Formats: structure tokens, C-alpha cells, sequence
């Protein structure tokens, strides 16, 4: 059994004032809430029992959003982060939500799409020793966790926002870990930035030999929504899929009704306020439709 | 002494869920609140003493994010719409704030932009008898309130959301009034679809040949943010031209500025608390920069 | 086993006009390359070396001009005019000759396919021996397509050409992989309704003999076309938000060349050389020394 | 009379491999081909006999898509730049086109729109003295020629591509001069850049105390096309525009129509060919609708 956390906290300084309003994780990416793209992730990933980490003022926004997920088939738990001291706080903060089970967590301004990302997903999910995080080429390595492989393809070294990075390759905002996590996480002392970090905590497993490093094919999208034009070309993107399509990405209803975690008699009573906008009318079709 | 209105309310059920969270008026565009685009055009024509009028749940957060207005040389006002009962309502919640005086009512997710856009709405704010209005060419007329004009230029006939529209041209959501507007927006019943009209008052003064009905020209930009794609397309407009310039389109303290409203000090003081982002580090350019 | 490919790189533009009476459409840009680049760099991922480009009179010249005979990216390109726009399956008998007796694909012009995996897809269908293979791609609006309708068990069995009522969401995309018998199936088409000698008849007579493949292109794959003004916006867009988060680019055929051996490093060195001045260049230089996974 | 010169021609780099396949002025922005955008600027500022100049292989393609503009009220004209040796080539090129006329010179990639631009036009052209040049506030001036004021607003220098821009102000593509220039072009050698620059035409009107420097304001869109993001960008500003409008952004039959230099039949007869499309449909739609 894995346990999914999102970390959807985090300094809003940077997006003042757009966000003077609204934290970065409740703007919409194109139709939906952003939340909603990670959420989907934890999803797909199989994961039904989420702990949703946020500040102390977005927390409650949160939960008025989405409840305790019973309508989706979830079960969603709430925990706030009174300072932005670091990702690996989520396993602190998160301790008593993990217990002895496995875990993953997700960052509330990641969105990931592709071909057989389910498969990607399940594939790290069963493993249940160590831990599996993933490496996708990017322009500026420099801006994030970054891992370094050998001649012969294999993980060597990582470090937090390097000043020389030692390749293209970003470790993404998606992680899977066994039961060591937390104790590692409660010996960890902030870096220099000043945060508690999830590279830290990565290169623990790396050190022990534990750390299954995937490449995230260039195939698929991994995107970052934290600046003004990221969110901006992100919105595009989910716009022109949905558009072409007819299909939406990241309906956690969809989700839930495909994975059967919830009936069809549920879905219907989803759509019926949601009817008289595009949204309620998607979920109404998918009850008389095939999609492969 | 002309006050000013903006009407920043709404229904929410057609952007959900997007909008489950944050309605139309605290969303983005691109790079700062929704709000400060209309904000903008009300101080771009003089107006100093603003209502802001809001849904009940609204209310308090469009106050902490403006304030009492102080800051930016302003006197803003907040008042609550508790149905989105139609626009003419504006008139009846704001009989008070208006007093004996003249008015200008914008709506909350109407953004304009273009070249001497300040000379049209002065040129508007002088006309201390009867009403004036802004007509603009549009692909899809029967979605707004449409003015008819004769061969000779002349407005003729104004009619909401005509399933046969007479003409290309929408009526915008920017209107400038006399004193009779209060009475008449008081004597209006319910439109067959349940709104008091704001076309309606305008056919008011139209039959009392008191309406202005200035053209605005393709020139200028004439956006809503109504829907998932034109919001996404105001944003890409917005960053399109911050980009290429280094200006910032309405940004209230760099308005305020301009037109003598805060000094010098004020303004710096304004941008101390942004100062770790580009909208910080703006304000403070715009203390040793010329623009002209 | 060889399998030769064509381009189907012809026809109006009309959609396009104004734009589109200076170049053929599959000339114009997506982001920063060529149309063709986009679907020659498809058949160069199914292992396809040997590639008829087919357009019209007036464009041969500049596909020609663009191209040249593909020695320096290891293909080998030829060109064929189509003297009008009457048809997709008129490819198979355009290049009739070219084929020979040899395993076949047509990509459309204007079709860009994206996605992880895809390379894989394109192996399975062009490392098949038989049969006719197609992909069925979920869209908004079927009716602007060729459709395909399957029975409860998954199974295609019906296709019809642009429906006003189609029977599905599913499109039949512009990639086709055929056996030695489509040749002699399109020698014996007539034209539609539509005035064309149609694809959707030659995969309805494969369909007919039990011996099509139809292959569901999952929603995570990406399938825009540039037929639209629209869309070509759109596909342009799409293309640089992943090359500018990656720094990588879509569909440079010098980086797949490379990348299946078709050149070497001395090869690509000098691919780069003459494009140094601009990103393009420089990116090539880059692929060098850089190991991509 | 005053004569006007597209600038067409380059090498495009900045745009391979796209621009291998065709020149810069050939590929569309959004729905027309590039070069429609500076002519169209041209017959806006009232000018119909235009020599347009690009590469040995390129101008044939342009006198293709062209011809001698007589069915869109022009008098068009072709030469050939062996080489591109700099804007002020076009001077000596055309020399003989202008004889002894007021001329006007616009840059192939140069895009313009905004409210009055047609007046902002007309003023510079209807001038019959010196030099008129606009400058435009800017992000990143380094690129461009930059003007720099004095403490009055009055022009002091100008630079082309300084390393270190003394203001923020780029003088843009589009330059109107009068009997002096052909003289000025002729006794120019070559920069540092390797190029007979137009910003030392326009520093020699500046040392003589006869160049107009127009501020364009940040209300007009200037854009270019050079990059392949700029040109993306450019496409999708036309895109909201056209979209929103209904209206179409420098089609020629359109301008040449309402500048009385085509009549209704004549343009009926151009809109025939073009009637299967879009295009064709608004050329016919202007026959029976009045645009203000
Ligand atoms: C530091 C911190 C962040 N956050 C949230 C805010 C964002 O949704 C998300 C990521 O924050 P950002 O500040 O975008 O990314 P940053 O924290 O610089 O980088 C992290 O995220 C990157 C992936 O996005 C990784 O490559 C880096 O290794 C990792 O350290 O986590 C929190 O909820 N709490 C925190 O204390
Ligand atoms: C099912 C579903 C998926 N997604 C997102 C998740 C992924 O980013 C992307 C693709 O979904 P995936 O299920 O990973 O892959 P997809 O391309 O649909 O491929 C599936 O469907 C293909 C076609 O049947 C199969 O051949 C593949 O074996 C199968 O994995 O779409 C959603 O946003 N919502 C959904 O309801
Ligand atoms: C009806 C109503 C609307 N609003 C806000 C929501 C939006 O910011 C703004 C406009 O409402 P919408 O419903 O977008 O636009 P719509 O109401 O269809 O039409 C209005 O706005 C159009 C232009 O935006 C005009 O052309 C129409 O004449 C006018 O009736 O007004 C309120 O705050 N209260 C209301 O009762
Ligand atoms: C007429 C026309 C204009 N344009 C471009 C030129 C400009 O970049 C932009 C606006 O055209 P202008 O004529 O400069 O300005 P516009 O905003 O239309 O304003 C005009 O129309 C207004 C409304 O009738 C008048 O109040 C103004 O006096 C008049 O100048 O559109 C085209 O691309 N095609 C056209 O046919
Ligand atoms: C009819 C015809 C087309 N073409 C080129 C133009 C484009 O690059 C490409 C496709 O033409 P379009 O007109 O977009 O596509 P269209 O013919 O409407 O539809 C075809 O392509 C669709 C996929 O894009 C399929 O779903 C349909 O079954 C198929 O018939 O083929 C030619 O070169 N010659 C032709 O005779
Ligand atoms: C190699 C290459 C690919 N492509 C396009 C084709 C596809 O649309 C997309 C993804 O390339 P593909 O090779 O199909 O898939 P990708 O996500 O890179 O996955 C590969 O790389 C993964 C990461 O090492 C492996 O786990 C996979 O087994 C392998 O298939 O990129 C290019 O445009 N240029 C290229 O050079
Ligand atoms: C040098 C040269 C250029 N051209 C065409 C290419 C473009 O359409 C247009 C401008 O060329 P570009 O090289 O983009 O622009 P660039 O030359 O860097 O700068 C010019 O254009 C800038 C405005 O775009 C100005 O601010 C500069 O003062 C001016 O020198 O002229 C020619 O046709 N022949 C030429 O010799
Ligand atoms: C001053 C200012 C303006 N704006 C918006 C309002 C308009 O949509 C647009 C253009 O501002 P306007 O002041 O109406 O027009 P603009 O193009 O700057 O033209 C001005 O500056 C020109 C250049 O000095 C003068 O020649 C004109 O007479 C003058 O009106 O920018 C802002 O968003 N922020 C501002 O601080």
C-alpha cells in the first residue's frame, strides 16, 4: 500500500502580485484548477489515500475545493506547513499520515503528460525496496535537482541547483520511497539555501546503493507551472490536447470512473451541477462513450 | 466630479471548476489580478473615488488585495451584489456612492488596450450631459448588447444578445452617465431572460436622443475574459506586448504615478515589498526612467 | 525487410490562402522548421531509408530545392508530381514503379505525430510483413475525417470518409502501412462521391479481406494537423513549449540520422557547420559530445 | 508623391532551417504572407508606387505572388540585392526607382498596429522635409537602433546595436526622408558590422538638425518577425485580434478598397478566386457591410 503526499505550499513572493490573491497551486491551468494535474498523477499512480500539505491560509482553500475526496473515491488528508523550510518537511509533516506503508510524493506545480505514463507510474510504484524518482532533459538543469550518470548510463551523482551542472538532466517533482524516508528526512540538516531538500533525501538512497533513477522519455511533458509564462505556455498546451481531442486531461472524475473507484450512477450524479458548462456535459458523455 | 463602478461579480457555473476556487475577477491575466485591468481603465479616465461591487464571498478578498485605495491615491468603496441580477443593478446598489454626482460603470472581466485610449475615455468623462457608450467590431455580435446605426453613421437601435443581430457592433462594458441614471436604472423591470439590462438603460437615453455612441476603432483591443480560451488569449496578448516593451500594461501604481496621484517617495515605498520580483524591480525603474 | 515510403506533400492549400499562394503548405513553418521535416522524420522513425516525395507540379521543384536526393542525411529521396489533388490512394500508382515489389508507407504532409514510445509504434507496423496497418486517434471532430467504427469487442468494423454523422470518435490518422497488394487494390479504385481516389477505400478492401490492422493511438500521443490557420498556430506553439523546456528539438533529421547510424559523428560535423550561426547549427554541434537518452 | 521601398530580401539565419525552404517575407504570420504586413503600412501612409527589393532567387517569388499591383490600385516594382550589404543599399538600389521624390523605406519583418496608425502615417508622409523616424520603448534596445533625449525630450544620439544602450528606445523599421538621402547613401561606407547602416543615414539628418524623431507609443504594437519565437508570437497577436474583431489585420484588397484606389466591382472580381475560403468570404462580406 503506497500513501500519496502533495506539497502544495511554497513562497508566493515571486508571483506577487497575480498570486497576491490566489497561491500559484489554485490558479487554473487552461480549465482547471492546477491542483488537479499532480492530484491525477497520485491517481494514476494508483493512489487513493492522499495527504495534501499547504500553507496556512491555502490549506483551508483546499479543502473547501475538495473535501475529503469521497466523491471521488479518495481518501484526502490535510496537513499545513507554517513555513516553506523545504520539501523533505513533507515527511515530518507527513509522519504520522505515513506509518509503516510506502510512499510518494508529488509537487503541486508539476504536470506530467504522455503515452503510458500509467505504466511508467505503476511500474515505479511496485517496486518496494528504495526509492524511484526520475530524469528528464532540460535547457536549464541549473534551475533544478540534477543528476549526473556514468559512461554507462547509470546515476553517479546529484546536486540541488548547481551552479555548473553536470548534465542535462532534471530530476523531476515526482517521487516513490520505501519506509526509510522518514527517518532519513528527521536526520537531515538545512542546506545552505536554507531548506530541508528532497535531494537530500535522494542522495541518501544513492549513497546506500537504493536509488532507481528512470529517464522520463523526451516523449513526454514535464512542465513546471511556478513562473507567469510557464503557466502561461502550460494552459496552451492542455488547451490544444483537449481541443483536438475531445478528451480532458487531469479530470480526477474520469480518473476515478476508469479505475472503478467509482460507479457510473456516481459520475452521473457528478456531472448534474457541473451540466450547464462544458466540464458536467464531459463527464455526462463518458457514460456513453468508449474510449480506448 | 465623476465616480466610478466596477462591476466584479458573477456567475461562476460556466468556468468551472476552475473557478471553484477562484472566481472570474481574482484570476490572472498573465501577470497581475484580473481586477487591475478595468481598476486601470477607471483611473486612465480621472476617476479617483471608485465602488467596487462584488459577490458576498468576494467582497472581503477584493478588499485585502486593494485596500481602501490610499496607497495609489484613491478612494475605493466596496459593496456586495447578492444575485448576479444584471448590470443595471450597479445603479441600485450604488444609488448612495453616487449621489448627485455623474458616473462610469466597467465591468470586472473587460480588458481594454490601445494608442491615446486615455484622450477616449477624457474625451467621454467630459460629457456632463446625458450618456456615452463605446461600440467595436466583433465576429459574433449575438453575444453582447448590438448597436444598429443608420447609412449615415447615426445609432439607431440597441438590442441584447439578438439571435439575428442587426449589426456587427457590440456595445463594450464601459458606460459613462449623467444624473438620470439612478431613476431610470429604478424604473426597469426583469428582461425576459431575468436581468436588469444595462442595454436597457441605454435605450433610455437613446430614445431621449441622449446617448453617445462613440465608435472604437480595430485599432484598439477590446477583450473578455469570459471563457477558458479568451482568458488564455488575453493572457498570451498581455505578455506579448510586456515583453517586446518593458512596460507593464495597468499597473495601478505606475497610473498613479503618471498622473500625480502618489509622489516620487510614494511610489518607492510601494515597491520595497516586491522588490525580489520583476513587478518590484518595475516600480523602481519607473522612479529614474522617462517613458514617454 | 525494406519498406519504401511517400510523402504525400501536395495538393491547394485552399484553407491557408492568402498564406499558401506564395508556398505549398507542407513548405511553410511549424516553430522553426520546414512542414516536411515533421512527417519525413516519421517514416525516418519507422526505419524507412527510401522515400518518394510526392507534390505538385509547381512544388516539386522547391521539395527539390529544400532536400536534394537525401545522400547527406544517408536517405535516398526521389520526387514524383501529382498533376492534380484527386486523391490519396493515387500514391500507390504515381509510385507504382518506385514501390516495386516491396513493402509500403504513406505519411500526409501536413500530419505531425508526437509522443513517448512512438518510435516503437512505428516499428511494430513497419516490421509487419502483411496486411494493411492504420491508427485510430480520438478527436473532437470526427466528421472532418476518415472514421473508424468498432464493434463491442474493440474490433473495426466499418470506415466511411468524412461523415456528416459519423459512427465514432475515432479518426483513421494520415500513416499507412502496406503489403504487396495495395498497388493492384488502388489500380482498381474509382472515384468517390467526393471526386477522389480515396485511402478509405483502399482500407476498406484490406478491412473486406480480414487484413487490416487497426492500431489505437493513444491519447497521450499527440496528432495535430496543419490544415487550418489555426492549427498551424497551434502545432507551432506546441512544438516550441517542448523544445524550449528540453532543449531539444522535434524532428531534426540530421539528429535521427545520427541516431540510427544513417551518418557518423564526422557526417553530422559537417551537417553543422554551414547552420553554426543559428541555434540550429549549434544544436547539432551539441548532439556531439551530448549523451541523450 | 512620395515613393515607398520594402526592404524583403537577407539571409533569414536567425530562421533556419525554416527560412532554407523560403525567404523570412514569404513565410506567414498567421494567415497571409509577411510582406503583405509592410506593404499594407505603405499603402496606409497614402503610397502607391513601391519597388520592392529581396535576393537573386527570392524576387521572381515575390513578382510571382505580386505582380504589378495594378488589380490592388499599385504600381509595383522589383529590383534584385546581390548581397546584403545593408539597409542604406536600398538607396543606391533604388536610386533611379526614386528619382527625384519624397521616399519612404520599411523593413520586411517589420510588423505595425495600433489605433490612429493611419494618422501617425500621413503625418510623417505628408511632411516634405528632412527625415521622420519613430522610436519605440523596448525591453532589450541592445538589438536595435537606439535614440537617446535630452532632459527636454529633444533627439542627441543614436547607436546601432550598442552594447550598452544609452535609453530604452529602439527607432524602428520604418523611415521617410526627403531629397537628401540618396546623396547621404551614396557617400556611407561600411561599419564595423560590415554594413551601410540606416542609422548613420539617420545620424547624418540629426548632425543637420532636420530629423523628426516621433515617439510611438506604448499603446501601437511593434513587432518583428527575425526570431522564430517573435515570429510565433506575431502570428498569434493577429490570431486574437482577427478572432475577436471579425475584421482582418493588412489584407491589401481591403486597404486598397477603402482608399478609393479599387472600386466595389474590381473588388468583387479579386474576391471570386478566393471565394472557397475564408478570405475570399471577408473580401466579399466588405462589399455590403460598412466598417468604421
Ligand atoms: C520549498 C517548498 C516548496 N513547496 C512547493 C512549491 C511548489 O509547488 C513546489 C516546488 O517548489 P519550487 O520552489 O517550484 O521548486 P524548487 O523547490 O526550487 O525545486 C524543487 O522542485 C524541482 C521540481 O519542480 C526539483 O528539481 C528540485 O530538486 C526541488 O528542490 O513545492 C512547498 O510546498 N514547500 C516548500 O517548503
Ligand atoms: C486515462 C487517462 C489518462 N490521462 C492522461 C495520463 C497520461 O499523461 C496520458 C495518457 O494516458 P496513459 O493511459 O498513460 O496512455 P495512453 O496513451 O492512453 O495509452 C493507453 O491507451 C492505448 C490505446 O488503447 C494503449 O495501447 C496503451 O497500452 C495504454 O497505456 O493521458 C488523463 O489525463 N485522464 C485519463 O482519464
Ligand atoms: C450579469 C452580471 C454580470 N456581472 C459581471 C460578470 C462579468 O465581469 C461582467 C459581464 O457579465 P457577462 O455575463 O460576461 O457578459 P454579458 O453579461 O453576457 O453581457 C454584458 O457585457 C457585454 C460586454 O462584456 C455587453 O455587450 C452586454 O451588453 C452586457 O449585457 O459582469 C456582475 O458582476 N453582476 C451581474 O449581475
Ligand atoms: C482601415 C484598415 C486599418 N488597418 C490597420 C491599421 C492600424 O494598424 C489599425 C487601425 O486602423 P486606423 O485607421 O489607424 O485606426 P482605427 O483604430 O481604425 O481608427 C479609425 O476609426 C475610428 C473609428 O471610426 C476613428 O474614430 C478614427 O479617427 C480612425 O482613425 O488597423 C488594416 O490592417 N486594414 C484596414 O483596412
Ligand atoms: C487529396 C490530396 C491530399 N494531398 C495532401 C494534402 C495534405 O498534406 C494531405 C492531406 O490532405 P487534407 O485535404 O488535409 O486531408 P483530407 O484529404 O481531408 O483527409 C485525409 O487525411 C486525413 C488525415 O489527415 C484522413 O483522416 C482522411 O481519411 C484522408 O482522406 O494530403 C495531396 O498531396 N494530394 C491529394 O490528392
Ligand atoms: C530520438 C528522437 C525522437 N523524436 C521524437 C519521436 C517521438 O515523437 C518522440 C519520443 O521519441 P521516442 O524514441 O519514440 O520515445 P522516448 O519518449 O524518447 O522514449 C525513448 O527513450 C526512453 C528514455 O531513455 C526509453 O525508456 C524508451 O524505451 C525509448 O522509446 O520524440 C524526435 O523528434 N527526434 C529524435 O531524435
Ligand atoms: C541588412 C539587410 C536586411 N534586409 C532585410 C531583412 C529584414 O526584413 C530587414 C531588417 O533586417 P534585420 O537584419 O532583421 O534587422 P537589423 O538589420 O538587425 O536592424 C535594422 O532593423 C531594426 C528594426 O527592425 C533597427 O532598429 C536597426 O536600426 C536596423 O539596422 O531588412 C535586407 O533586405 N537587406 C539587407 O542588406
Ligand atoms: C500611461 C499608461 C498607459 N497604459 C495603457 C493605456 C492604453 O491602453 C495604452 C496606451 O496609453 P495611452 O496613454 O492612451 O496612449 P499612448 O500610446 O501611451 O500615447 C501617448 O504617448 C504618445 C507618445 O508620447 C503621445 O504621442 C500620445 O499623445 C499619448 O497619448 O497603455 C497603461 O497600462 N499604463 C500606463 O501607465
Amino acid at each position: 500500500k503506497r500513501k500519496g503526499i502533495i506539497l502544495a505550499g511554497g513562497s508566493g513572493t515571486r508571483l506577487h502580485p497575480a498570486t497576491l490573491a490566489i497561491s500559484k497551486q489554485l490558479l487554473p491551468v487552461y480549465d482547471k484548477p492546477m491542483i488537479y494535474y499532480p492530484l491525477s498523477t497520485l491517481m494514476l499512480a494508483g493512489i487513493r489515500e492522499i495527504l495534501i500539505i499547504s500553507t496556512p491560509q491555502d490549506t483551508p482553500r483546499f479543502q473547501q475545493l475538495l473535501g475529503d475526496g469521497s466523491n471521488w473515491g479518495l481518501d484526502l488528508q490535510y496537513a499545513v506547513q507554517p513555513s516553506p523550510d523545504g520539501l523533505a518537511q513533507a515527511f515530518l509533516i507527513g509522519e504520522s499520515f505515513i506509518g509503516n506503508d510506502l510512499s510518494a510524493l508529488v509537487l503541486g506545480d508539476n504536470l506530467y503528460y504522455g503515452h503510458d505514463f500509467h505504466e511508467l507510474l505503476g511500474s515505479a510504484s511496485q517496486r518496494q525496496t528504495g526509492a524511484s524518482v526520475f530524469a528528464y532533459h532540460v535547457l536549464d538543469p541549473e534551475r533544478y535537482g540534477v543528476v549526473e550518470f556514468d559512461q554507462g548510463g547509470k546515476a553517479i551523482s546529484l546536486e540541488e541547483k548547481p551552479l555548473e551542472p553536470k548534465s542535462n538532466y532534471a530530476v523531476t517533482g515526482l517521487y516513490f520511497y520505501d519506509q526509510q524516508v522518514v527517518d532519513i528526512a528527521r536526520d537531515l540538516k538545512p542546506s545552505p539555501r536554507g531548506e530541508l531538500e528532497i535531494t537530500d533525501v535522494n542522495r541518501a538512497y544513492l549513497e546506500r546503493g537504493q536509488l532507481s533513477v528512470e529517464i522520463m522519455g523526451r516523449g513526454y511533458a514535464w512542465l513546471d507551472t511556478g513562473t507567469h509564462d510557464s503557466l502561461l505556455e502550460a494552459g496552451q498546451f492542455i488547451a490544444t490536447l483537449e481541443n483536438r481531442q475531445g478528451l480532458k486531461v487531469a479530470c480526477p472524475e474520469e480518473i476515478a470512473y476508469r479505475q472503478k473507484w467509482i460507479d457510473a450512477a456516481q459520475l452521473e450524479k457528478l456531472a448534474a451541477p457541473l451540466a450547464k458548462n462544458g466540464y458536467g456535459q464531459y463527464l455526462k458523455r463518458l457514460l456513453t462513450e468508449t474510449v480506448y
